[PDB]
């Protein structure tokens, strides 16, 4: 069982490494953070 | 725009209907339950 | 669920990154915006 | 001026024709309702 | 309350990006263009 | 070289034939109307 | 040369024979009228 | 409703954009060209 | 050799000697019938 | 009504456009000629 | 965000619902198991 | 073969093995080797 | 509404309605007509 | 084929067999199916 | 409620009319025969 | 050439596999079962 | 519950009846025939 | 020299790669077997 | 096995009917030739 | 020009890179192998 | 095995057939021409 | 190597065929210009 | 007016920040160096 | 003036970097190698 996902509101460039998501996501109350693998978008992800 | 989401880890079959999904996700302490575009999954939602 | 969601009247261009779309969208008075996932549009968003 | 859209959090099965779609958009306090062409989803409108 | 639609009888090219199909058809009367999704046609739109 | 036109909200079924669509467009404020050529919907038309 | 061609407005049933289809169109101003091939449609012929 | 069309008897090649079309059928007498959806053929309009 | 559909034919063509005086009087030499959309199809050189 | 057709017999090729189909056709002496959209068939055609 | 994931050693076929993958990692001393999206491949998970 | 997971602390792109191997050992697992194409640091322990 | 099925002994294209509503009185129904596409001969009778 | 009927009590759209079989039993039908393309629920009886 | 279908092996031309299609159906050993609606095929049943 | 196919009168939910199916059309008297291919329809099989 | 089947080497135009398609199919040494639904081709027949 | 082609028999699952379907196949005294692009059968091939 | 396949080198035109591309592929030494579905190409295979 | 072209009967899983493919379709008599773009398939290739 | 390729300098238009192109190439000092699947391009190709 | 590449100043519409943008790129002192696959821009190379 | 544009000829691996490729673009006589949004390639800009 | 394209028959690995492709390519007697966008393909590239 992986954690909830939902897109950053916060983050502004294209993910590339995953520091600098977790960094964005933490600040929306998140546990950790990750690129998507095609779109390269930083996901937030949390214990639901 | 969205909230937390996650896939079922209940869900028996295909979710096609939304009712059944909905079910499953309400007993695995979401809000909501709906199907996923093309491989159907049943993906379930509740606010962050 | 999601918020209600309308394509932007404004947005000069390609969707690429968040910032340029958000900025656009809350001028057209909403409160949020992302990028299109293929067709890469400036897609709009609010609660409905 | 087109409206803002959501896919509906109530109809249950698969979007065929109209008047069922607008009967459970109408009932989320939305304004209208149609079926998507391929993957047949009931889509909810409402002006914003 | 969807508008009507009409094709643009002036637009000239390929519809690939919106805002010069909207500057066409606002030129046509009309309040909103978009780029139709395959086809890439410049569609007017207004209240009807 | 065409109307603007827009889907009927009010037909009940699949459009066949046009009186049946052509009456429930009249009563919409429209002028005529005629059945989609696939996916059998009541378009209802007017003049722009 | 080849007729300008228009479906007819005023064909209330499906166009299964010539003859019924021709009268209605010779009524809308017209010389002749054939049945669509796949469809069905009244189609209405004039010279050009 | 619609204006009476036939296809253009002088374009030479593809029908991809709307002017080159339209000139061709101006030549032949007609007040407007589009491109066919799927054949990409000039079709000439004009009113009955 | 050339061929057209007829306009003097009232109903479906599924005999052929029905649509071939039809096209007779239409000035052309037969008349036979189409395999699916049952219609009187006028032939002449 | 239509003109009466016929698949032309000079122009053997495969119908993509209808300039070369409609000059080829009236050297068989006829009026016009079109492209079957399926089958790409030359279609002559006269009164 | 995501548990120690390892292909099932005994699941034999394609893996198309998550129960019966779910079932054979569960004998393989895990704590879960699900499909992947593309290859339909029967992983294993447990807590790192 | 071994429980694979992405590592949590590796800072950025997974150019060699030894960088990673060394960030994954750091995490309790064994092993790590870069992912080939998104050149992710996967760290790998035996399950 | 009534219970509806295709008649087994009309022959031909179902053209009018009187002779598919004698063929479907004789099959121990109680009226028949004409489809509208196809033209085939349906019969009807109270469920 | 059956003397068939769309059910006046299953109220969503059908999908699968059995919800819509035990609508038309209740409404004294022998079994029940559904269309192909309006996904409607058909019940069927021996005429 | 259907009966065992197969299409006939014997028709020699399309599905018009029902009696030539059922007793071409008989001769296979077969109770009934009819055409079906779009491709005009004769198609031949008998209980299971 | 094929065999005599009539869709299955037990099958509970949607053909996606053949096991599923060609079990329940072996346990209505027939010999095998088979997924349809657009409406997955559960077809059972026997010989004429 | 179907034979093997491998498309005419021989059959010149468009299978529109089966005799036809069987003719040319028997001569190729297999034992049957028929028209493919929609692309309208002659596909021969034999026992696997 | 094309082979004959036929759907498998007794292939469980979804095919995606070949070998799953080629060993079915074999089983089915067919020499080869392979996935089809879309619907992703698995269908047997063998010389005529 | 399965044929050697390699698109024709003097196929002149579109592939509609079989035996045009096969007649070019046994030209240039192959044994069959078919038409491609979709981009219609003329298809040349021979045994490897 | 290009050579004929074969899916390999041999090689185990999805084509990453070209070696693995290449050595697949050396051992299968043919000279050389690539990737298949989209589904990932080895494609062993050698002059006709 | 691919010649190596590049796209025709004095191709005029959209690349259909494949002797209008090949012939545009030849003249551009190569040795073959096609077109390209999607775009239909004329591209070049000559051993490298 | 490969060439800079910028898009034309001077090419007026949407880069349909590659000679309009080639002929329009060499005014401009490039040596080559093509159109871009999706955006349908001229884009100008020339040595850098 | 815009620059030239061309990737990196000497610049060894990823890009992240943008000091690393303009030096390298710099020694490959250029004005400036920025990195793509996606790719990270090291492009290399300078006045046309 | 653009070059001739060809993918590299010895790149063993993903083309990640350029001047890994570009060495491999060099030893094919091209005169430079550069990335493909999406398959991220080592495409040689050389003089026509
Ligand atoms: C050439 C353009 C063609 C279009 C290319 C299509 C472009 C495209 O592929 O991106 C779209 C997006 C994938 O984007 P992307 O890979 O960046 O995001 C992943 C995706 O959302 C997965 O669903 C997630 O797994 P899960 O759900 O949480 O389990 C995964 O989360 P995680 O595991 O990393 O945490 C994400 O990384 O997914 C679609 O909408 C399907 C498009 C339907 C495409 C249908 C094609 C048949
Ligand atoms: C590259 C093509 C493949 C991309 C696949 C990407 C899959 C995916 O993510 O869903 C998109 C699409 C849904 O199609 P569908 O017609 O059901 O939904 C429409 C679609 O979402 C449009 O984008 C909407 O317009 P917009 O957004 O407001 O502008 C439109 O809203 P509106 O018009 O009513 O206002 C919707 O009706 O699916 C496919 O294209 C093929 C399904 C593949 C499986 C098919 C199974 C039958
Ligand atoms: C091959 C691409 C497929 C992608 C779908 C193609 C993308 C898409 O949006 O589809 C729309 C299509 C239209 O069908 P349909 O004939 O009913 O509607 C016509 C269409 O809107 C034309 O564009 C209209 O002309 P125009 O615009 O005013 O000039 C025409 O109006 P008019 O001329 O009569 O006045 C309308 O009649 O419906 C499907 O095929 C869905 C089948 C899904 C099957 C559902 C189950 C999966
Ligand atoms: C791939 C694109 C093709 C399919 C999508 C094409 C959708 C589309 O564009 O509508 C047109 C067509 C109307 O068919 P229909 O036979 O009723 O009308 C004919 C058609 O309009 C021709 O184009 C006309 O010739 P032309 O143009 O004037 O020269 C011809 O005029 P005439 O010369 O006889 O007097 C008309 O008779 O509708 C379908 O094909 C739906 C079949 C799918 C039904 C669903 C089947 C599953
Ligand atoms: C195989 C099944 C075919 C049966 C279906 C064939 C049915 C058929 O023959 O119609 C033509 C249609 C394409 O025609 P196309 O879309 O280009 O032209 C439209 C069509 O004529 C509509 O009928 C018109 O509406 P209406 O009627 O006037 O109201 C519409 O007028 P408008 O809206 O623009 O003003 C036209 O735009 O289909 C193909 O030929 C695709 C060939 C596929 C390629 C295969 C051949 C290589
Ligand atoms: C059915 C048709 C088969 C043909 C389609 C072939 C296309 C294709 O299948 O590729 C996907 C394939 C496996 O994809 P698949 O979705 O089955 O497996 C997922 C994949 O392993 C992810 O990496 C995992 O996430 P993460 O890494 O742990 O975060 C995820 O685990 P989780 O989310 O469950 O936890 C897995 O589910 O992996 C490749 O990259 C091959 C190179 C792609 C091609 C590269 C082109 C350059
Ligand atoms: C192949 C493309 C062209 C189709 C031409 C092919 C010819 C064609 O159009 O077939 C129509 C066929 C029968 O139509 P037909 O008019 O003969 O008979 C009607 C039809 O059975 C309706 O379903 C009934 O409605 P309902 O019982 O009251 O609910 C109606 O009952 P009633 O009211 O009289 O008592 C019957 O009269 O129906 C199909 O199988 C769907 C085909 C899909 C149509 C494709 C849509 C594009
Ligand atoms: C979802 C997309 C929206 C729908 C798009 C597609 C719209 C469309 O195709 O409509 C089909 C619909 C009936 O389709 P549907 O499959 O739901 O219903 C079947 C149909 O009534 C058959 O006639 C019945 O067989 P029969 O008669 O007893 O022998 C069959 O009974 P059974 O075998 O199950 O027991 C029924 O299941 O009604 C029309 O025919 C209207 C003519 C449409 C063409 C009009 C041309 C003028
Ligand atoms: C995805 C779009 C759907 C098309 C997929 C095509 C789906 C397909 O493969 O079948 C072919 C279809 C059906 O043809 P047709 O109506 O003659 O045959 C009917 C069909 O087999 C039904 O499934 C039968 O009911 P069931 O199964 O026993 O319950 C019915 O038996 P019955 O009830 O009378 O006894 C039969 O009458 O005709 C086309 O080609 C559509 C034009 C497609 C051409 C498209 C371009 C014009
Ligand atoms: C638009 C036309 C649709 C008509 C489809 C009518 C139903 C239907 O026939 O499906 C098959 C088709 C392709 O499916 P798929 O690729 O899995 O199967 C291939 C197909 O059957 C080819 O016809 C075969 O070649 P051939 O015949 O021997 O020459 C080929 O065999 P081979 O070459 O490998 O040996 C098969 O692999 O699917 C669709 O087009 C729409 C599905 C999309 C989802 C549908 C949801 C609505
Ligand atoms: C979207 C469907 C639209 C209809 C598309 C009909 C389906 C269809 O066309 O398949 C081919 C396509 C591409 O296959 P793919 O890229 O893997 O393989 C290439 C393809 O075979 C080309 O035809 C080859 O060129 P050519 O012929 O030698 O000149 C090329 O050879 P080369 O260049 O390497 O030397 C091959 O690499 O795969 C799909 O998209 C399946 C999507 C369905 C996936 C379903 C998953 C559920
Ligand atoms: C769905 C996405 C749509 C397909 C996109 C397909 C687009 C495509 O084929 O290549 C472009 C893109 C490269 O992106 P990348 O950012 O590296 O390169 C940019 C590109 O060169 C732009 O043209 C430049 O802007 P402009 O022109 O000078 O204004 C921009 O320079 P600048 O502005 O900084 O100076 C460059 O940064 O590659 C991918 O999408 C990776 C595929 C991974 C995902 C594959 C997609 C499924
Ligand atoms: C339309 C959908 C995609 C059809 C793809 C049909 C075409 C196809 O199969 O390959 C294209 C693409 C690979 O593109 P990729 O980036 O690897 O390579 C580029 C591509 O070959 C361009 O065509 C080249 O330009 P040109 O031509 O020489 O001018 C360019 O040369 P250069 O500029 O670098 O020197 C190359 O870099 O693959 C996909 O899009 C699959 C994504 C997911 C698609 C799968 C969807 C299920």
């Amino acid at each position: 069982a992986k954690d909830c996902k939902r897109e950053s509101n916060t983050f502004p460039g294209i993910c590339i490494t995953k520091p600098p998501c977790r960094k964005a996501c933490i600040r929306e109350k998140f546990t950790d953070g990750h690129c998507s693998k095609i779109l390269r978008r930083c996901l937030c992800t949390k214990p639901c």
